């Protein structure tokens, strides 16, 4: 067992924080919702609290909290991402997306409080202002995804390469390049997992009574097993 088992056993509420910067568009953007790790389940809905968000909301999806993903029984002396709780862990991503800009990203997950946390930089550069990301070419969904989580013992974390391809609506796909990495906040020990793959799913929603811009993000995570 793991420090940070007992601290996902019910609903956990959840604030997301991010701080962004895409060619010099600065914007912020705020979510609210919980979390049911024993379900992997999340909901949370995120606010443009600048006005409008200059890149589109689903290549915002993977950097807006793996610790709510439902590892079974026989995995779950890989959950490093709630082994690291409640110190938390550091989140680090190179998104790159195919003939468009990069975005760069480090968030800090911990709880504050009650409350599970993801702070976040964002970064986004040499992108086309009249692009599918910056000109808003890209459809409000989301795919299905299996992703490998690999085990980085030089740095006591995890890493996984993988691609999330978003539909354009020109009935194309832009690709993006995920580069992630997950290191503890501190001098926390952690459970080293060995390799083994996510499977996550999410759904993409708006609240019809809402003017500001926004997205309302329903996920489920599970941890599928070391292989599959």
């Amino acid at each position: 067992v793991s420090k940070g088992e007992e601290l996902f056993t019910g609903v956990v509420p959840i604030l997301v924080e991010l701080d962004g910067d895409v060619n010099g568009h600065k914007f912020s953007v705020s979510g609210e919702g919980e979390g049911d790790a024993t379900y992997g389940k999340l909901t949370l809905k995120f606010i443009c609290t600048t006005g409008k968000l200059p890149v589109p909301w689903p290549t915002l999806v993977t950097t807006l909290v793996l610790c709510f993903s439902r590892y079974p029984d026989h995995m779950k002396q890989h959950d490093f991402f709630k082994s690291a709780m409640p110190e938390g862990y550091v989140q680090e991503r190179t998104i790159f997306f195919k003939d468009d800009g990069n975005y760069k990203t480090r968030a800090e997950v911990k709880f504050e409080g009650d409350t599970l946390v993801n702070r976040i930089e964002l970064k986004g550069i040499d992108f086309k202002e009249d692009g599918n990301i910056l000109g808003h070419k890209l459809e409000y969904n989301y795919n299905s995804h299996n992703v490998y989580i690999m085990a980085d013992k030089q740095k006591n974390g995890i890493k996984s390469n993988f691609k999330i391809r978003h539909n354009i609506e020109d009935g194309s796909v832009q690709l993006a390049d995920h580069y992630q990495q997950n290191t503890p906040i501190g001098d926390g020990p952690v459970l080293l997992p060995d390799n083994h793959y996510l499977s996550t799913q999410s759904k993409l929603s708006k609240d019809p009574n809402e003017k500001r811009d926004h997205m309302v993000l329903l996920e489920f995570v599970t941890a599928a097993g070391i292989t599959l």
